[PDB]
């Protein structure tokens, strides 16, 4: 059937019975009644039960051995459907296949049912996931900590071309992977002020929420292995919340205890945007606070909570702990783990510093300045008290090292300092970050480069040793073997299996390139997968598409950085060009964009308005037929990724350089056979140099390119003066040919191309257009067009998780990976 | 061991890998870890498995032969913990004993982890959890349908003698015994308008709340039947709860949620008080518009949802269906089920009507004023505008059959009137549900009587048919066999098992009142019980009693006419004369009073903190000696119950003639051998009457003479002035001698006593004290006094719930009870 394990006869019979067992007892249901939802349950709990017993061996395991532990804190974790990438990890879904097929029932079809874990907006969030993945294919002790927000992601509608955002009440049916573990409960604290007594400051009259925590299984890619995601739920202490009396109603006593629950609600959905609200800085202390108590309680139990020196010395602190910052949203824990060694434990101010150094370290994750953390200091003054008088102490004592190693450099001085003055005090958490980090650390190549030479030069110029980087990766489980299984077959039919926890073994496919079966096959996998697109397509959202046609699919949040706009402009002229020369043969296309706005970005969700203004043109038009479709993909979510990415034929990454960070979906689509036109930004430096840049289709100005425009100042009215093809277009969008009904509908879109473009559209459309009829020509070629692919899928392996987690493991939290099998499951009961 | 069933071979090794299974994969936890409360709940789990198998049966099997349904409308289930009863009633409890035993642990222990299911105030809210175990041991196709709060009563903690309130989160580590149906969620509207167009009106622009069914099985004694109780949730709908657009705030939106869902997050904490609130009345039509729903649903399938006459013919709804209110509380279904068959099936009003009133049948629980439901027009007007038109036209055309009956009786009009006039118009819940319904009842005799000729006398002349009474009873399951193990083998011993569902049978212990034996060993359970209980008041709250003094206990919720503070007139007496002759003997006692205060209830917060006052000053007074203790049983509910009631000599039911319904309590204590000092208020006169009064001790007013002294007048100052000892006390609480530091806290409780007590205390002071002294002196005869509770006990056979069931079973619904074996439990998969 393929190689998701074998469909051994024992294990198929126990899957079975197993499936039965739950259907009756765990979902008390009999086969008359139950439906597709319940026997999705039914096997999500049979195929949870396998990896109970290797998550409580793992624990069990690292609590004996006692190895460094990586802390992984991040508010978001896109973590997506389960019930696959389990049987994936834990080679069960060919038994799960057959046993499901016996039982009568359709294994991808009950898929279908699971709801998407979606506590992340995109890219960040997902990272998270694909690291964790990673982490404990690698055996690591490593935990990820984060928040159980009841609602994640917002669930997209497009009514009347709109956006509409409708809750995503995940929870609503239960989630069978988690564990609530509400006796590890912990209390989290909040306003009150400072006491300064004798031996001591002192946090007081403080309010109390508390912590519960969840615990999700993170399975290893066939090695046994099972670590914890841990999600803190917000939940009101019964006293106080109730206690604190003299008048109010005890009935509005209890109604109010959703106000300190409210915290661990609903995920802030801005994707590279900073939103100063207190919810949200409460969030972030929320799942610091709680977090680090777990760590110290960990830390002193090993092997300390025995024996050793005997003395609580906190010294060895750093040799049992690493936790690492994503962004700056868990920055607090800087503060936070000073806060407890000073006040609580009693470390003196210096060895405190010392240890809180060592044991953190920041990852960066964008250069634009409104994603930048900057929290006005009334509100920490407010809300932690304590802690603006470490920050404020920290501040003093790092600039004293400034000022020691500049002497007389005052503008250096307020330039780095973790405090900025102006309308209203700020706190820089990035400057926190870097201050009390020992590692600083970039997400591409390039990224890396421009904190050096630009955002954090100062701080690079004081302590250079701190700067690294740490290109991105995704996981080849589910980014490969998970959703496109067809693919990897062919590839395992050559090479064989050991390239799925061993990426860089697809260059062995580059000696295959000039297969004549291969090149074939390669092929047939692709059409396969496009075919069954199209399907879904018409059954889940109803109005076709032709899968002969290119696949020109850009999906990602929508951003004015990403450029959407731009890609926009090419399909109009696609249009405009198909309309004047009617009976000229083209390249037939069905492009697709898809992606969520965030609610308060007016000028995302008017993209997206654009993006169907040109669909209900295009689509109808006779003339063009069906050599030409633009569809808005809806709801982008991971499942959605998981189906469109292995379908695709070119994958579109043209930010503006400098401006992406990173990016994963170009590398998920590099993998699964498309290929890419894009701008030299992000990891698409790192990808193309990978494949050989005549093996993609770069162009664009490059970051130099940018600046020296910038210089010279960006004025779109000369782009517009020059280029009759894209004057046609802004006058076709002024003059309503999009909008009939409203002709200035999008004088907001036209407007800001032509006067406050931050991203200079115009700047790249000749060479994009251009570069895009080349891509159009070598299609017209199917023999070279699946060769390149074949350069391109036999040369990505160096952007899997593994490697950046091996990097980020050795290099930064001082630990060595191991592939080695966890003393297998076996039952054991102690 | 006892008769708690057999301790099998097979099934003690069954039960401990199935215990340990779900330590494991429930639990996830290794025996090395576990706590106690992971042991409750792997045997939780055990448990709840064996009775899943035959509640899919049960509910199969009423689907197949289709009986005539029983929907037991309440707002309140008070069903405490249900691990031991569920063994109990799957003759469980002896194999887990053994099984549990082997593995090392303590069942006794494991039990107390329990959470109790507080969804109740107390008497109501109780009988409506003996009625279910009632109701499923006569095989009744029976559903218990309510509110599943998150809150339930709260959980009371005395500070500085005063009662404090805190949330009762019985929730927090989850219910294992629930099973959420979310598949099965409804709709339910608020709000809107109504249109009147050509062919009906139309109930329009309502809010939307759904509600979302949770399923607990409710097994009967030993027969393998398992009903379902059926309690809802509020859950926000995801679009318009965020959907309604134009400016908000999406994050507020998300949040703002939480205000649908309040519906159901707590029990209004009162008892016998109207409360006239908003949050209430939602309450009130959730739990009736999501119940009817299904109760149509069910019907529409049935075997008209096959054949029959075909054609939805609701002629057959009052043979299929029937729904008891319990109290007014769910008295909407009356215009709701009118406008559902009216407004959606289009039935024509009078065969409408005459559906409705044949399927309804309406409780009556309370006689005060203060307790009778009447809510005001203008919060029906805006909440449930239909439901108010509806009301309005039910009240026309019975006043016009009113009228018809008594022409010219213009005042029996105004008096009859669901719609009382005045200050702000209100609507009589109480003659809605007497007009739409076929039959009302008492709960106790005289409260019968007192319905028809005081508070219902015009309605009982209109229609004498419909007024009956069904003397209220208790579950002698819980209530004996569960809390009082040893009585129940004893009683066993001599005439066998069969009086567990046949209590008449505990007649036949009658016949061993002069046995030697029998006297011995049930004045041996009795101390027994109160060394355990002696032992556990020092154990979970601390500071000693005496296991050999009389224990008098008052344990019911705190009210002015449950008359706690007549009982605390008495302690002080007995201490006032104890401090004239001190070496005088007496016999020794043990006065406990336990009971919660309404959080607003002044007056019964007052009482509480008289009771701790007066224990202050007797337990530690050195003349008084351990002749004379007062202890406030904190945080009485049921659970407690189970544990005082056994350890009980003196029953006290001392509320003023007329004013308690019935009370269940008093059985309880009958029943368990303790005898009872009381006045010819409900129940117990059933009980002197079963028992003889000779083997009673009554005192006090009958119902006559309290209206004959209200004709008269009551004047306090009367008692005052001719009972010196009562007059000592009256100066004592004046003065400060029981409040030195505050000596007027107590001028509330003496100006009312004197001024405005409505249920005249000083009246029966003086019969009660010298009652009193009758029962201490037979106490003094241990074998007479065991001989008089041999009566007692022997005699409470008519006051078992399934007495009570069968009676609204024949009598009201028009079904025939049966004590017929469901066929086994049984595998079996379709
Ligand atoms: O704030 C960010 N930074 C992001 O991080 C991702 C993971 O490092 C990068 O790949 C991406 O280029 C960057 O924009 C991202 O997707 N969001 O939301
Ligand atoms: O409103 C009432 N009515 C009550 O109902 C109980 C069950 O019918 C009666 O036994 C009790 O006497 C009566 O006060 C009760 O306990 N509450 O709260
Ligand atoms: C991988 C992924 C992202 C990131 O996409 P980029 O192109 O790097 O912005 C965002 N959303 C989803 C659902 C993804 O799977
Ligand atoms: C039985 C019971 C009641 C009712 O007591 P009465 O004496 O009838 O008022 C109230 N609370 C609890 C916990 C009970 O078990």
């Amino acid at each position: 059937i393929s190689v998701r394990g074998l469909a051994g006869v024992e294990n198929v019979t126990e899957l079975k019975k197993n499936f039965n067992r739950h259907l009756h007892f765990t979902l008390v249901k009999d086969r008359n009644v139950a439906t597709p939802r319940d026997y999705y349950f039914a096997l999500a709990h049979t195929v949870r039960d396998h990896l109970v017993g290797r998550w409580i061996r793992t624990q069990q395991h690292y609590y004996e051995k006692d190895p460094k532990r990586i802390y992984y804190l991040s508010l978001e974790f896109y973590m997506g459907r389960t019930l696959q990438n389990t049987m994936v990890n834990l080679a069960l879904e060919n038994a799960c296949d057959e046993a499901t097929y016996q039982l009568g029932l359709d294994m991808e079809e009950l898929e279908e049912i699971e709801e998407d874990a979606g506590l992340g907006n995109g890219g960040l969030g997902r990272l998270a996931a694909c690291f964790l993945d990673s982490m404990a294919t690698l055996g690591l002790a490593a935990y990820g900590y984060g928040i159980r927000y009841e609602f994640g992601i917002f669930n997209q509608k497009i009514c009347g071309g709109w956006q509409m955002e409708e809750a995503d009440d995940w929870l609503r049916y239960g989630n069978p992977w988690e564990k609530a573990r509400p006796e590890f409960t912990l209390p989290v604290h909040f306003y009150g002020r400072v006491e300064h007594t004798s031996q001591g400051a002192k946090w007081v009259d403080t309010q109390v929420v508390l912590a519960m925590p969840y615990d999700t299984p993170v399975p290893g890619y066939r090695n046994n292995v099972v670590n914890t995601m841990r999600l803190w739920s917000a939940k009101a202490p019964n006293d106080f919340n109730l206690k604190d009396f003299n008048v109010g109603g005890y009935i509005q006593a209890v109604l109010d205890r959703n106000l300190a629950e409210n915290i661990s609600r609903v995920l802030y959905p801005n994707d590279n945007f900073f939103e100063g609200k207190e919810l949200r800085l409460k969030q972030e202390y929320f799942v610091v606070a709680a977090t680090l108590q777990d760590i110290i309680r960990r830390f002193k139990s090993s092997k300390f909570g025995c024996r050793d020196p005997v003395r609580t010395n906190f010294d060895a602190f750093p040799d049992k702990v690493a936790i690492q910052l994503n962004d700056t949203h868990p920055s607090l824990a800087i503060p936070e783990l000073m806060r407890v060694l000073v006040d609580l434990e009693r470390l003196d101010w210096d060895k405190a510093w010392e240890v809180t150094v060592k044991t953190c370290a920041y990852t960066n994750h964008t250069v634009i300045p409104e994603a930048l953390e900057r929290w006005p200091v009334h509100l920490l003054e407010t809300l932690l008290p304590r802690h603006l008088q470490i920050i404020y102490e920290i501040n003093q004592r790092f600039l004293n090292r400034v000022a020691a190693a500049f002497p007389g450099d005052v503008d250096r001085l307020r330039r780095m300092s973790l405090v900025e003055e102006g309308a209203v005090k700020r706190i820089n958490m990035a400057h926190l970050c870097i201050a009390g980090s020992h590692a600083v650390n970039g997400v591409a190549r390039i990224h890396s480069e421009i904190l050096k030479k630009t955002i954090f030069k100062d701080f690079y110029e004081l302590e250079p040793h701190k700067f690294q980087n740490k290109t991105n990766g995704i996981t080849p489980r589910r980014w490969l073997v998970l959703c496109n299984p067809g693919l990897a077959e062919i590839i395992a039919e050559r090479i064989g299996e050991e390239y799925i926890s061993d990426l860089d073994q697809l260059r062995k496919l580059l000696s295959y390139v000039d297969d004549e079966a291969f090149i074939r096959d390669v092929a047939k996998v692709k059409q396969e997968n496009k075919l069954k697109f199209a399907a879904y397509l018409e059954r889940e959202y109803k109005v076709h598409i032709n899968p002969n046609s290119l696949f020109d699919v850009q999906v990602k949040r929508i951003h004015e950085y990403k450029r959407q706009l731009l890609n926009c402009l090419h399909v109009i002229t696609l249009y405009n060009r198909i309309k004047k020369e009617p009976n000229k043969f083209v390249v037939p296309r069905t492009v697709m964009i898809g992606g969520k706005a965030a609610p308060g970005y007016h000028m995302a969700k008017m993209i997206i308005k654009l993006i169907t203004a040109i669909g209900d043109v295009v689509n109808h038009d006779p003339v063009v037929g069906d050599r030409l479709r633009v569809i808005f993909l809806e709801n982008y979510r991971v499942s959605l990724a998981e189906k469109v990415i292995p379908a695709a034929d070119l994958s579109e990454q043209i930010s503006t350089a400098g401006t992406e960070a990173s990016g994963t979906g170009n590398m998920k689509f590099m993998l699964n056979g498309a290929l890419t036109i894009g701008t030299m930004d992000g990891a698409n430096v790192e990808m193309a140099e990978e494949a050989g840049e005549e093996n993609f289709f770069i162009f664009g100005m490059r970051v130099e390119d940018v600046d020296r425009l910038d210089q010279r100042g960006y004025n779109a009215q000369e782009y517009y003066d020059r280029i009759p093809e894209l004057r046609q277009i802004i006058e076709q969008l002024s003059s309503g040919f999009f909008s009939p009904k409203q002709p200035d509908l999008f004088k907001d879109i036209v407007n800001m191309l032509m006067h406050h473009d931050r991203f200079k559209v115009f700047a790249d459309y000749e060479e994009y257009v251009k570069c895009q009829e080349r891509v159009s020509a070598l299609y017209k070629n199917p023999r070279e067009w699946t060769r390149m692919v074949i350069r391109n899928i036999a040369t990505s392996g160096k952007f899997s998780s593994d490697r950046t987690i091996a990097q980020y493991a050795r290099e930064i939290w001082g630990v060595e990976p191991s592939r080695q099998r966890l003393p297998a499951p076996d039952e054991k009961i102690p």
